[PDB]
């Protein structure tokens, strides 16, 4: 498995959330949501507040603390007055595995997906189940087998893992 090391500054997203009973329901309805927010015009809107911080527009995993699972379409945007009638998170600072998933979207996503999760549990100690794991779609076409979805997961202390030594 190939991955980059990124680390990210603290950022504010903008976007809408929803929540999802758990990680699987989430998967029977996160292609609906994004399915709403572009018929809506959400994702055209958005697409306009981006203020460039990250390029294209993320799809955020959420952990909740009674379990739940939440789903935040967003980008990168300043906190604002345009704002006001969407969803705001600070995604607090981190480094990263970095992914890509190539092929047409949503299936592509869904078993690269599959294989990170698979991979990254041989490091533990290293990833952060409470942080924030997220989609990112740059630009493009996503009914294309050449479009690449890049996959962000949250680590720490990854330089202390024996693999690294």
């Amino acid at each position: 498995m190939e991955y980059q090391l990124q680390q990210l500054a603290s950022l504010t997203l903008v976007g809408i959330k929803e929540t999802y009973e758990n990680g699987r329901q989430a998967q029977q309805h996160i292609a609906g949501f994004w399915q709403r927010c572009y018929q809506e015009g959400v994702i055209a809107d958005l697409q306009l507040k981006n203020n460039g911080d990250l390029a294209g527009i993320l799809g955020l995993c959420i952990p909740e603390l009674d379990g739940k699972m939440s789903y935040m379409i967003a980008v990168t945007g300043d906190n604002s007055a345009d704002i006001a009638k969407y969803d705001v998170i600070t995604l607090a600072s981190s480094k990263y595995m970095v992914f890509e998933a190539q092929g047409a979207v949503p299936k592509a996503v869904q078993q690269k997906m599959e294989e990170v999760h698979h991979y990254i549990h041989q490091y533990q100690a290293n990833t952060v189940k409470s942080a924030p794991f997220f989609e990112l779609y740059q630009d493009g076409d996503t009914t294309s087998e050449k479009y690449i979805t890049e996959i962000w997961m949250p680590v720490k202390g990854l330089e202390h893992h024996h693999h690294h030594h």
